[PDB]
């Protein structure tokens, strides 16, 4: 729906589909507050959370409470803005705290948002909340739609420059400023170089480099990865999309258990719109693609589920069972992103990961990398077996100081990236996870 759901006598979960800026996260809550309700707005971004608070006090004479992982500001106002992570850090809902609870960007598929939303969905009513709103500008199942200012031209085989099974006719990049999207930070160099060697001024671009490496004037063909901003100065004439992106995915490769790496999946609606949106700003744009079909938005990998249990164990003092109750509340609620139901599986997996090294965990938590609990656990297992990590990549930095006293094969519990060192598959925990996969009628 495009209108703020009225407040119900008892309870209700409603949906709010509105664009960013129409005031769905500010004006809407302000109205609920003018009515005497106490409102809590959750968002994935610290910046956004701050953005709403500023807007509110500056436009509606209301200095709302703002809560983030860094700190919380309390003004005693009836409106409160918090990040999902801080909300969870806080234990979730607090009795008699809020009448309404809006879950903004509820289409987000990062583990913190999903877990946070599950939490709201499960505790809201017990918490005395009368209403829970699932707000978002990108409803699940969305598809890229036609834009009034963008001409979409499909790539064909004709063209000297080969491009993902299709071709890029030189004619289309000779003159003007064009943005080409490639999936791998490498594939970029492969293209920028082929075009530079054809008279075409092309400057590659991917994570690491600087914005400066992109002249702001004169013809140019920028071959980049999604590293390029979404709000950065577009002013592009045409964008060529490879229609594929790199994303985190879980593979039950039975070697010995599972693998969580980054794979290239077909691009989805949200992705397609964002890349296409890099053209036709203040003028008419061109959009060339290799593939028309796209996966609708609102779908996420099983590995995010894993990421949710990992987080419940690492930061929120949540047993794998508690996480499940919360994640289940999320899967039973229609209108939110979907994923294969692997709750039982992941639950049983983390449950077996007991007696984790506190110091290692604390090291992975603040280190900031993904899956701090699984990294720390694989390390705990390693140290206890005086074995080295699967690799000496930054991932395993918490084991650097014992490097000397670590010999023999690595007791691989699972694969979280490149595994160089030799590996043994005889560890009880490895055997425990292997069995978790066999005990499942939807896993293996
Ligand atoms: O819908 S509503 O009508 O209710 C409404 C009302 C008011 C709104 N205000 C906003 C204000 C700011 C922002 C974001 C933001 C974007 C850029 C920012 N830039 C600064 C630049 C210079 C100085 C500052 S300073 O000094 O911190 O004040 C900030 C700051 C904040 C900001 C924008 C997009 C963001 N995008 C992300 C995209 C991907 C991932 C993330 S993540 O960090 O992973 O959460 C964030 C993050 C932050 C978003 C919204 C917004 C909406």
């Amino acid at each position: 729906n495009s209108s703020p759901p009225a407040v119900p006598q008892a309870f209700q979960v409603a949906h709010l589909h509105a664009p960013t800026g129409s005031g769905k996260s500010t004006k809407v809550p302000a109205a609920y507050a003018a009515q005497g309700y106490k409102v809590l707005v959750l968002n994935p971004s610290v910046a956004a959370t701050l953005g709403f608070g500023a807007y509110m006090s500056k436009a509606h004479g209301v200095d709302p409470n703002i809560r983030t992982g860094v700190r919380t500001i309390t003004t005693g106002a009836p409106i409160t803005y918090s990040t999902y992570g801080k909300f969870l850090a806080d234990g979730g809902c607090s009795g008699g705290a809020y009448d309404i609870i809006m879950c903004d960007e509820c289409h987000s598929t990062d583990s913190t948002t999903i877990l946070g939303i599950g939490t709201v969905l499960d505790q809201a009513e017990t918490a005395g909340a009368r209403l829970v709103v699932l707000a978002t500008a990108t409803p699940p199942g969305s598809v890229t739609v036609p834009h009034p200012n963008i001409e979409e031209i499909a790539l064909s085989n004709t063209g000297e420059i080969p491009f993902y099974g299709k071709a890029i006719p030189i004619e289309t990049i000779k003159g003007g400023r064009h943005l080409i999207f490639c999936h791998s930070k490498k594939k970029c160099d492969e293209l920028a170089a082929k075009l530079s060697a054809l008279g075409i001024h092309a400057v590659a671009y991917y994570r690491g480099l600087d914005v400066s490496v992109i002249p702001a004037s004169g013809n140019v063909v920028v071959v980049a990865t999604d590293a390029l901003m979404t709000g950065f100065t577009g002013d592009f004439d045409s964008v060529i999309d490879c229609n594929t992106c790199v994303t985190q995915t879980v593979d039950f490769s039975l070697d010995p258990t599972f693998t969580i790496e980054t794979t290239t999946m077909p691009q989805d609606a949200v992705s397609r719109s964002q890349r296409r949106g890099r053209t036709s700003r203040g003028r008419r744009g061109i959009y060339r693609f290799v593939t028309p079909g796209e996966r609708p938005s609102g779908m996420f990998d099983s590995s995010v589920l894993c990421e949710c249990y990992d987080a419940g164990c690492a930061w929120y003092e949540l047993t794998p069972a508690e996480t499940s109750v919360r994640l289940r509340a999320y899967l039973n609620t229609p209108g939110l992103p979907v994923c294969q139901d692997h709750l039982e599986f992941w639950e049983s997996v983390f449950t077996g990961l007991t007696h984790i090294d506190a110091h290692f965990l604390s090291q992975t938590k603040q280190a900031g990398d993904n899956f701090p609990y699984l990294v720390a656990y694989q390390a705990t297992v390693c140290a206890r077996a005086q074995a080295p990590p699967p690799s000496w990549d930054q991932m395993w930095k918490c084991l650097t100081r014992l490097k000397p006293t670590l010999h023999g094969p690595t007791p691989l519990l699972y694969r979280l990236g490149a595994v160089q060192n030799e590996v043994t598959l005889t560890h009880p925990i490895t055997k425990y996870i292997m069995a978790c996969m066999s005990a499942d009628l939807e896993v293996v």
